[PDB]
């Protein structure tokens, strides 16, 4: 009754609402809202289960009671049976435990409301609200409202680094349900990458895709994109091309995983389409979202020095294991330029285009990456080099501060910018200490800051860590690679980094130059 958590009006963006059912379509329309404002029209259904949903893990806790409330409206003959269902997954139970929580017969032509009070089991999470009728009728909703009963530049990274670059992190579909993580990002980061949720296999749609219309979807990414847009955090798209996390069928003549490899001519179609539509859908669904960067091609250069010498950097043709289905089809890395051309053609001008890579400071590879990228920069096609920076706490050796600076500098010497895209600093299972860790973090931020304070053509425009805390890292906890412990308290790396910039220099992290 007292306090509000979700107010979805639909004025600008789809507010994290997605088609329930693979062929159900969603579209926001001007003046079909409640009170002639903007509204969310659900078309092409197929069953009473088909509909629309929104995962609201960010705002709805287990074991709290919520006022759920939606204005709906239809346009058929006679009356309609509208349902409001809350589902979840339970951290124990571990199956999608559903529940219909309000029924309401609703007549043609009229902005009727629907509601109910509901409490989820003490434990539940990854909630989710969804709207259906007992028929297969088009409908419209607006004003989704959920409620429960009951410049000062700050000591935060984004403010601290406001005059330098964006300081980012990573959300995923697990973390997007964590109270204190939400609090953390809001407090500290002004950039977010989707860990998995905007990769090809999370966004392509098999069913009725075609060589010149590749069906795509932001459903997986939606809660993330919505939370960032609503809170003015920018976003790096990640990633359009990658030998990995991309389903095989995308490469096959009959959109089967076990098909036949398609012509080049055919992949040019499928590639262009995926990119075009992928930009279309963002623009369409989340236009207020600041899409400031995108990883156009990801990790396309071999780690094998034999391949960087003779084969331009081409990975081995094939699928899985670190083989490239792209190289499989195209015979080599010609496809990189192609992809950056489509990207350039459809990306918003404010969204800068990056080649993203790891082991980016290992000489034979570094040289390869940098050659490629300079060539693209000079052609108007690339804007920046993405240094993934999966390094360790060692001040020396392979990913050591010298080899690191060397690459950084060599990249910047291209003209283009550089971003530090997926930074983590591995204690190699306790081999190094949280201090030698701190020292390395402090060193990296420091090297970025130097570049920025020098020339000038190129700049480091963002520095983002691959995860929010040590409890959510693809490297495993045992390597405590991040700035925050499993309880979100700052680690020694956090202040090492929290003190490179003097208070007289902080800024609006919500408005960073
Ligand atoms: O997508 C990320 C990729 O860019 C990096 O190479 O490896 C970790 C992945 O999550
Ligand atoms: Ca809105
Ligand atoms: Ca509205
Ligand atoms: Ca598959």
């Amino acid at each position: 009754m007292d306090y509000e958590v979700v107010h979805d009006t639909f004025e600008v963006n789809f507010d994290g609402w997605c088609n329930l059912g693979v062929d159900t379509y969603l579209t926001a329309v001007e003046n079909e809202g409640n009170n002639g404002t903007r509204g969310m029209m659900v078309i092409n259904r197929s069953s009473a289960s088909d509909g629309a949903y929104s995962e609201k893990g960010f705002y709805l806790d287990g074991g709290v009671e919520y006022k759920y409330s939606v204005f709906v409206k239809h346009n058929g003959t006679g009356t309609e049976t509208f349902k409001l269902s809350v589902s979840y997954l339970d951290s124990e139970t571990e199956e999608e435990n559903k529940e219909v929580i309000a029924t309401k017969d609703v007549v043609a032509g009229e902005w009727t409301e629907i509601s109910a009070k509901y409490k989820a089991p003490k434990t539940a999470v990854n909630i989710t609200l969804s709207i259906t009728t007992d028929s297969t009728v088009d409908f419209i909703f607006d004003d989704v409202t959920i409620t429960r009963k009951g410049y000062a530049a700050n000591a935060v990274l984004k403010d601290m680094y406001a005059n330098y670059f964006r300081v980012g992190s990573v959300l995923n579909s697990g973390t997007v349900n964590n109270s204190s993580i939400k609090a953390l990002i809001l407090r500290e980061f002004n950039s977010i990458t989707c860990e998995n949720e905007m990769k090809p296999d999370a966004t392509l749609v098999q069913s009725g895709s075609t060589n010149t219309n590749i069906r795509v979807s932001l459903n997986r990414a939606a809660s993330i994109l919505n939370f960032c847009a609503q809170n003015n955090i920018a976003v790096r798209g990640h990633t359009l091309v990658w030998h990995s996390q991309t389903p095989q069928w995308f490469f096959k003549d009959n959109f089967q995983d076990n098909g036949n490899w398609v012509s080049q001519s055919v992949m040019d179609q499928r590639l262009e389409s995926y990119i075009k539509n992928m930009f279309a859908e963002i623009q369409r669904q989340y236009p207020s979202l600041n899409l400031y960067a995108y990883d156009v091609v990801n990790a396309a250069v071999s780690d094998d020095a034999n391949r960087t010498r003779y084969y331009g950097g081409a990975r081995e043709p094939g699928y899985g294991n670190g083989r490239s289905p792209w190289v499989q089809i195209y015979g080599d890395n010609k496809f990189i330029e192609k992809a950056f051309t489509y990207a350039r053609k459809y990306a918003p001008a404010n969204c800068k285009l990056y080649y993203n890579d790891y082991n980016e400071y290992w000489d034979h590879k570094r040289d390869c990456i940098a050659s490629i990228c300079a060539n693209l920069y000079n052609k108007g096609l690339l804007d920046g080099v993405g240094m993934q920076s999966h390094i360790n706490a060692d001040m020396n050796g392979f990913s050591g501060i010298q080899n690191y600076k060397a690459a950084l500098q060599k990249y910047i010497n291209i003209g283009c910018d550089v971003q530090i895209t997926e930074l983590d600093i591995s204690t190699e299972n306790g081999k190094f200490s949280l201090q030698q860790q701190a020292d390395k973090y402090k060193a990296v931020f420091q090297a970025a800051v130097d570049i920025n304070r020098t020339s000038s053509k190129g700049k480091v425009t963002a520095v983002c860590v691959w995860g929010p805390n040590d409890a959510n890292t693809w490297l495993g906890s045992q390597n405590a690679p991040l700035l925050f412990n499993a309880n979100n308290q700052p680690k020694p790396a956090y202040n090492a980094v929290a003190s490179i910039i003097p208070q007289s220099e902080w800024g609006d992290g919500n408005n960073p130059a």
